RNA sequence: AUUGAAACAGGGUCAGCUUGCCGUAGGUGGCAUCGCCCUCGU
């Protein structure tokens, strides 16, 4: 149906928290129809070197995702 | 008898481990400072 990517983010003290990608701006979560296209973004977002915010722990994980179409 | 009274952004994290400005290339070739006059006049 529609894939996409699902996005954690682990935080010193045990909690964490998860949301889509695409949420930073005016466009809402970004859909590509094939999972090609998902891991290329995948592929780059994990090129570029990461910029640790305040009490975060380590690099995030992404994982892969289908949703059922909207 | 104040929608008040009490209320830490806290706890730590190397910018690092390294590389030749090198190998050469001319200040040369060449033109007379010359041609000339009193120290006399007692």
């Amino acid at each position: 149906s529609m894939y996409a990517i699902r996005k954690i983010q682990f935080f010193y003290g045990p909690t964490d928290k998860k949301s889509y990608v695409g949420e930073e701006a005016g466009g809402r979560r970004e859909l590509f129809k094939t999972r090609a296209e998902a891991q290329a973004r995948i592929e780059d977002l994990e090129e570029g070197v990461y910029y640790l915010a305040h009490n975060e722990s380590g690099r995030p994980d992404y994982k892969i995702v289908w949703v059922r179409g909207e």
